[PDB]
């Protein structure tokens, strides 16, 4: 039942109060706080904002120490990401890009899937997966009224597609906002490594591989009569003709957007003070002064505020606090020295062999918790252990926080797939036995990627100086 | 038009870029952020989130140094009142508290002004001044439709009694939590000195004033026949049962709001942890636990996660950081030195009528802007004024900050003066007729208050060592 979660835990509240070692206490409120994420009996956010509470009580650090660490350049990155996706989202755009891609490929089972995974991923690099998804299942139930496989092929196509997409742009989905917070956090002198461009071109070829096997998958288990393709087409024209022209503002919106990128890009090919955040907020900001229609007096914007409000995830700028107060207070106390005292004898497995099982591991982890509380519990102890046997912690972090990713059963796991289940034909068995499988292609393709491309851009085989 | 607002002092960016002083860039930036404040070309978040993108160009300070500025633990204790304020909201509980006001102290237009002022002030000190009064004006104009001066008077009444009542509680409105701000940057040393229970005292004594003296000022000039007694309690009535009986879950978050107050309080009648954002967050999370209903399983709770990132001001909570931002890049740059060298011949002009002649100044311009610009605009000033001639700067920033919630007129001036307007007949001369003279009283009183009995609270009659 739901009482037992947060009324037995609280009892060793008063056990561990006096207990004459920090990181005892701050063990605690890891454990608790990781207690609340798998089960959702109090939110996320609510949980995030529970270090402030407890990190006090047991005198470890103040209240403000404590709370000057929920804002940083990362939450401002990723909440211009949300702002440029709140714009992108107003306007029905990417139903255009969406509805034009389709027709584009064809109206065939085959390359209809080959479609519907491609664009949920494109969509997905910049617009928060769980959007994605919901926006395009809908296409997809529209497609299906007019065998029973083809359906559970289609509904698991966009989560896969939107869960594989989100990890190839630093934005994406919260776990690669996370690493970049831990990397600010534990390794400061790590000034930037990775930047939007580094971890796009590390991540970013990997995931048209896993979509490619993903689609090989699907179509060899439930693909192994012109009228489906004669009554799609038909459905796909008659919803795209309802988004009439193409929409003035459209095009401003997409120009921002390009603006966006070009400045992500072009900024890394003197005391630098003008990280991504900077042109995050920069385009956020000239969203709303953009007319939105042709002037011919300003009309009225882009976006107002009512919108940004409404239709913002707040509270997973509070997450990503929550996990940078937890490793401040993990720094503070002693428990990362601790933990990195009590994995040193793993200093004779290869570290080939570490990064494989933690990634799996990560893997299975993540298909009960959400992918962001995987990474900011996980990624603390992989960096702990790293520093005492002497790797690059990149090495063990960049592909721990790319399995988190990997949620492809289990729709509690992440949002996308209870969406897609909510829509009736698609058993929970059938996402297990396609989920599996697909969790070991991408621990492979990551353990490809890190092991083949991702040591040049990074230099995993020298232990550097910013890990002491 | 709208056109030159943000074209034209944009132009002048390219002038100071070079501007071998960072003190001017540092003006620059605030003297645009002002202007961006008082005309809502774009929103004010908006402009709360330019500092991080403008102290860079500028070389003034990192992204880093500029991000971890926007939150700390006045943000986490206005976000706790805020979220508690939700919780009020969701469950008609003010609706209830109002009508059995209002049936108590009678059906009259002297008390039912008396009445409707009293309940929206004391909403106001927890509820967010907007809120109550787009709760408390429906309640009106069905008593009115049901002569020509009672109309105003009542929709005056509304917005007076809203801005007034804010001014007691730490929590209240922006500028309060602006002034802890500022206090905590400024002068650090000032551990805690303006808690809520030291505010409460030296605050809750001049709203009591300035309501006997707004309400008698309003029944000398709109008030100067039984059935509108008799026709008004049917309506009072009538709005009342309709809430049903006392709806148990209104019972537990009352009790929650009662924790909330006595733990505000009953914290200061070594080493300290344990601000007051503490208890704010502790409430703030009680309330997701609590049952909310009779479990006879745990039934849905009080507050769930959807309402309160749909109602929150989340902007509010950039705003505060944006104005500690211009605070920590004040001091970096070298511009509040400069203010201060250029503010010593005040030395001689005695203190009370610096603070007379400020405070009115503060008045007359939050007729204009929003009030909490105000102060994150001049608080600095006045706090660079004082080191330099001799001062305890909570001499000049006490009654600035509760000087820059009197508008009184001018609908712009803040929301509630807009909402009240919304429903016809406040004719905006009317507002000025009885608005500067309200101003004026509550300049008066606030002068009174600090120069009387918040001499012994802070000690404001000695220089000391918090303000080198
Ligand atoms: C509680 C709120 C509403 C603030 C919230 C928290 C976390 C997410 C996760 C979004 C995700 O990153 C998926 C993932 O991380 O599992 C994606 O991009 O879909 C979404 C919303
Ligand atoms: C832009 C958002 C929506 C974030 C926003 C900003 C500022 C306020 C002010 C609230 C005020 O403090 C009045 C005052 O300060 O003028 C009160 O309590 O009514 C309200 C909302
Ligand atoms: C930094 O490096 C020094 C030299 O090895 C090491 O002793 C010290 O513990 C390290 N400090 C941190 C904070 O990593
Ligand atoms: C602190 O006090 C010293 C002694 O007067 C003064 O010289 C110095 O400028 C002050 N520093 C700050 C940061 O106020
Ligand atoms: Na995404
Ligand atoms: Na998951
Ligand atoms: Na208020
Ligand atoms: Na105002």
């Amino acid at each position: 039942s739901f009482v037992i979660l947060f009324v037995t835990p609280l009892l060793l509240l008063p056990l561990v109060i006096l207990m004459p070692a920090k990181f005892v206490r701050c063990a605690y409120v890891i454990i608790l706080m990781a207690i609340y994420w798998c089960t959702e009996v109090i939110p996320l956010a609510v949980t995030s904002l529970m270090p402030v509470l407890l990190f006090p009580l047991f005198q470890i650090l103040d209240s403000r120490q404590v709370c000057v660490q929920y804002m940083k350049d990362t939450n401002m990155l990723f909440l211009g990401g949300l702002i440029v996706a709140v714009a992108v989202e107003r306007w029905n755009l990417h139903k255009r890009i969406a509805l034009r891609t389709l027709l584009w490929v064809g109206a065939k089972p085959a390359r209809l899937m080959l479609g519907f995974m491609g664009v949920t991923a494109l969509l997905s690099m910049w617009i928060s997966n769980t959007a994605t998804t919901a926006m395009m299942v809908p296409i997809v139930e529209a497609i299906l009224q007019q065998r029973k496989r083809l359906c559970k092929a289609m509904t698991l196509c966009i989560c896969y597609a939107a869960s594989i997409g989100g990890t190839a742009t630093l934005t994406g989905t919260g776990p690669n906002v996370v690493l970049l917070g831990q990397m600010n956090e534990l390794f400061p002198d790590s000034k930037d490594l990775v930047n939007f461009a580094s971890w796009f071109a590390f991540a970013f070829p990997n995931m048209l591989v896993m979509l490619l096997f993903a689609w090989l998958w699907l179509q060899f288990v439930y693909m192994r009569s012109k009228k489906n393709e004669k009554a799609a087409l038909k459905v796909l024209q008659e919803e795209y003709r309802k988004l009439g022209p193409l929409s003035f503002a459209e095009i401003n919106v997409l120009i921002c957007f390009f603006l966006l990128v070009i400045l992500w890009f072009s900024r890394d090919p003197e005391t630098k003070y003008v990280s991504d955040a900077t042109v995050a907020i920069f385009v956020a900001t000239l969203l709303f002064i953009v007319p939105s229609q042709k002037p011919k007096f300003y009309p009225p914007p882009l976006l107002d505020w009512k919108v940004t409000q409404e239709k913002v995830p707040w509270g997973i700028v509070l997450l990503l606090g929550g996990g940078f107060a937890l490793a401040k207070g993990s720094e503070a106390s002693g428990l990362s020295v601790w933990m990195g005292k009590q994995m040193e004898p793993l200093h004779a497995v290869p570290p080939a062999a570490i990064t494989l099982i933690l990634s799996l591991l990560v893997a299975v982890f993540t298909e009960c918790t959400s992918n962001v509380a995987t990474t900011t519990l996980f990624l603390p102890i992989f960096a702990s252990m790293s520093r005492s046997i002497g790797l690059n912690p990149l090495y063990i972090m960049l592909p721990c926080t790319l399995s988190a990713s990997f949620a492809f059963m289990l729709p509690v796991a992440t949002p996308p797939n209870a969406i897609v289940f909510t829509y009736g034909h698609l058993k929970v068995a059938d996402m297990v036995k396609t989920g599996v499988i697909m969790n070991i292609i991408g621990v492979f393709c990551v353990f490809l990627a890190v092991n083949t491309w991702g040591r040049a851009i990074f230099d995993l085989d020298h232990f550097p100086d910013w890990a002491n």
